[PDB]
């Protein structure tokens, strides 16, 4: 079934995320975080509700989100656990800043 028009855009969005022109500061928010690969043992006693973008982009494959406002709680939650776990000077936390501005800039032109 088609999505909603509310869903097209945010779809619109995500493509946007995943693209190209954002992957400078897009690319560690791709897949899951992997903690034993990367070494953060700690990481699932700290972050409770992993997210990433391809978890995002299959949940709307698989008609999941069944609104806007579910969609936006999900990658919401994928930036808090970055600002979660890791200090306010790390540089990762600057790209989730930027990519946070992309999105928060588009969301607010939902139709
Ligand atoms: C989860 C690990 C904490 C954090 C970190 O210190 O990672 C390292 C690898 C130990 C330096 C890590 N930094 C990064 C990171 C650190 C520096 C730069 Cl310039 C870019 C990404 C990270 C890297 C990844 O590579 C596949 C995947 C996820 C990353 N990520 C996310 C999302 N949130 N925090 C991070
Ligand atoms: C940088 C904050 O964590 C998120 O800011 C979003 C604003 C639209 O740039
Ligand atoms: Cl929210």
């Amino acid at each position: 079934g088609k999505l909603s028009e509310q869903l097209k855009h945010c779809n619109g969005i995500l493509k946007e995320l995943l693209s190209k022109k954002h992957a400078a500061y897009a690319w560690p928010f791709y897949k899951p975080v992997d903690a034993s690969a990367l070494g953060v043992h700690d990481y699932h006693d700290i972050i409770k509700h992993p997210m990433d973008l391809s978890t995002v982009k299959r949940k709307m494959e698989n008609r999941d989100y069944r609104d806007a406002q579910e969609f936006a709680a999900d990658v919401r939650l994928m930036f808090s656990n970055c600002y979660k776990y890791n200090p306010p000077d790390h540089d990762v936390v600057a790209m989730a800043r930027k990519l946070q501005d992309v999105f928060e800039f588009r969301y607010a032109k939902m139709p």
